[PDB]
């Protein structure tokens, strides 16, 4: 590990057109001093592999502001209007990649694996191709994504994904010893760990440099072999994107809250699912998983508990309960993709008769990326429960024969909770109405549902947890 | 995580014919109480996925002794005569699997990846098939290994490997908190970490149970989500297979002293048993060389003084070792991500045979040496890592070891970059072949020609062979 005192000196040899991996989840664990040094060097035409695009005026967005990035390989755009503008305008190329796939491909790229199989993205634009990579000025499409090869293993369909390797990696970490060993703090680890292994030259910035021997050798997160250039960061602004402090929808939330069991491992999506966790009994123990690499999510912090290094999947500041753990992004999606999480509960725009899901794209309106949504529904072992309003504007169908919006996954939903009904979903037999809201009838549900359904002989009135 | 006080209660529901992953590198990090419970239950016909077979009378060897294992999926047999016997006799089925491939397949099995590609085992019996899985009573092959599909990526050949997943995993760990989170001590981590993620039911035994909050959350090695059943182990014998402690002819010494010139300052190296590891003694104190061990250590130091000895800290040869300041420990899957990814600068190992273009044979002598390949096939798999072979120039009866084509089973194809012998030093190219770059004093190019089974170019800057004293 070569030590540097000046960050510009550490990155001055990056060529134009280089592929650069950039650590960070939102603004959590971003290499802000190295990004700052790239503004000064002015290197351009970069293919930046990064999970998100930061915000409009910070993180990776700064390099979009200076037009130094040609292509983005990312999972979620988020709250970067400049990102969205440049992409829609035809100025920026963007490969929207499932977050777990992005993580595993970076890992493969550092672990000598050229390609591997995953069910994430099967039956979607990732697999079929045609995902817009570049737009023309006129509004038509310039570059579209190529299909991924499909292959069946053990009665199930998977797609082939190729390793991602960088010319450079720009990495943020908490501490480094004088030998070059590195550690990360809380959820600031995310993509920084795998990216540190998947590039020809890895440049790491750290908040503190400690003595050799300071780390327990078991607790070194990235061994020195992976760290090629090390710099102590001059300025750390501890920026927080979304402060979240503590001091008919309600119907869906209270029914969703009945999905939680004692000792359950759950990943809850933004909105209704996460709000349902408030109604969990104190006597019930539910461990909440976060895809950015946390197990054991707690409530939002009090003012004094706030931390830039600890955010949830929605980029909101959070806390952790006792017995929580932190891990890398590759590992978080190994967790998710392996079916280790008992319940995934997320919102939806559309569900089909056999459990196809659409919840990430509305063409020419919502193109922020899929995030970890496609990995979260990929396992058959994990119970996927959808929470949504029954019908759309003009009483248009959301539950239907076939989805009209782009798919997050095929035959992946196990249960649908709405304000009117609760449905069990089967991949072969279709929908079964198992709970019905009081005052409504089976005929009311039929004319709010775009496909037919069986009725359970033990149909009960819909439950609520108060 | 369900806590148990009795180990037999934790494992009593394992069915006959089950596939069971078993943690451990040799006798380092083995689940000895769970293995002990399996003796009592008497479950049989198991397919045991384990890196090694322990020893004759301990670890996984105990279950071989009781004939409870039908098939072994392993990388290295080692010092277990009973295994070798049962395997050769036709009583035991054995899939010899490259250690890093075994590690990555276990990982894939826990991470939702059904298959993936690797160059490890290409051009060998792993890829081409025909590796003996079962022998007949007459000594013929009853079951042979099937071929692996080959595919080219970026101008290079790789083989497809499928995920390994267990019905059960038997795992040894250092400490667990009351929440079920787990940690490992030193090199006892090895295969225990990945195996904890790749089974339907994972059963972990630990030396100590601490309270929740004892671990820094960043430093939890296996989060509770992976730990299904936890037991505090009753007895820990701290067994050491090979005690090696600190207080060889001139021809070997010659190879060692030239091998020692391969080390550079700031180099990352993985050194094999024998000559390569001995060459590390000759490294200058002013030179910093970080030694990597495939069982999951970076920063190997010398052998321990009597009081420094530790059952949890051994090298790839199963010998007790120490670590230098700034060392780190990691899982097996991670160690071979390291190796397979070309992160180690120099791999230096012994060989039985090297070919003109760098094919290597150093793991099998049919009907004589069938202990498995260990991590040897992964160690030569990367093009980024300089592979340097250290060996005697010729064999018994002045038979060739450097030759046109290897006659022994291959560790890898076109994977050796340099060959150091007591007579010569050769640069090896995959396209152009051998080039004599150093020549031992007193010998001539003609002497080398009649000790070498293929032709070779001579360097115009051929120097006398170097020695570091
Ligand atoms: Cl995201």
């Amino acid at each position: 590990t070569k030590f540097y005192t000046d960050a510009v000196e550490a990155v001055k040899d990056i060529p134009n057109g280089a592929t650069v991996l950039v650590g960070g989840f939102g603004l959590c664990g971003i290499p802000e001093n190295l990004i700052g040094a790239l503004l000064k060097t002015g290197v351009k035409e970069l293919t930046a592999v990064s999970n998100n695009a930061g915000v409009d005026n910070f993180g990776l967005g700064l390099l979009l502001q200076s037009k130094q990035i040609k292509r983005m390989i990312s999972s979620y755009v988020g709250e970067n209007a400049e990102f969205e503008r440049q992409y829609l305008a035809g100025e920026l190329e963007v490969e929207l990649t499932p977050q777990g796939t992005l993580a595993e491909r970076i890992r493969a790229g550092g672990a000598g694996v050229p390609a591997f199989y995953t069910s994430t993205g099967y039956g979607t634009l990732v697999q079929e191709g045609g995902s817009p990579i570049k737009y023309n000025k006129d509004g038509s499409i310039a570059i579209a994504s190529k299909p991924r090869e499909v292959r069946e293993f053990n009665g199930q369909h998977f797609i082939l994904e190729e390793a991602i390797r960088g010319d450079f990696a720009l990495v943020k970490a908490w501490k480094a010893d004088q030998a070059g060993n590195v550690t990360f703090r809380k959820s600031a680890r995310n993509f920084n760990l795998p990216m540190c292994k998947a590039a020809e030259t890895t440049v790491v910035e750290v908040e503190e440099i400690v003595d050799i021997g300071s780390f327990a050798p078991e607790d070194i997160h990235i061994p020195k072999i992976y760290v090629h250039r090390l710099v102590k960061g001059e300025k750390y602004e501890k920026r927080i994107e979304r402060l979240s402090v503590r001091k008919v929808r309600e119907r869906i939330i209270k029914r969703a809250a009945l999905e939680f069991e004692d000792g359950m491992y759950a990943n809850l999506g933004i909105g209704i699912p996460l709000l349902a966790s408030n109604f969990i009994s104190p006597n019930m123990t539910v461990h909440l998983q976060s895809e950015n690499g946390i197990l054991g999510l707690g409530p939002y912090p009090l003012q004094n508990e706030v931390d830039a290094d600890l955010i949830n999947a929605g980029k909101e500041t959070v806390t952790v309960l006792p017995g929580a753990s932190y891990f890398s992004s590759d590992e978080s999606f190994a967790m998710i993709r392996g079916g280790h999480v008992n319940l995934t509960m997320l919102g939806a725009m559309q569900v089909s008769k056999y459990g196809d899901l659409a919840n990430w794209m509305i063409p020419g309106k919502l193109v922020k990326g899929m995030g970890g949504a496609m990995d979260l529904v990929s396992s058959a072992k994990t119970k996927v429960v959808v929470t949504m309003e029954h019908s759309a504007k003009g009483n248009a169908h959301k539950i239907m024969e076939k989805c009209t919006l782009p798919l997050t996954g095929k035959q992946c939903v196990n249960r649908i909770i709405t304000e009117k009904a609760v449905f069990d979903v089967d991949r072969k037999k279709g929908l079964t109405l198992i709970e019905l809201w009081e005052g409504l009838t089976v005929d009311d549900i039929k004319k709010s549902t775009g496909c037919d359904f069986a009725v359970s002989p033990k149909l009960i009135p819909m439950q609520q947890l108060e």
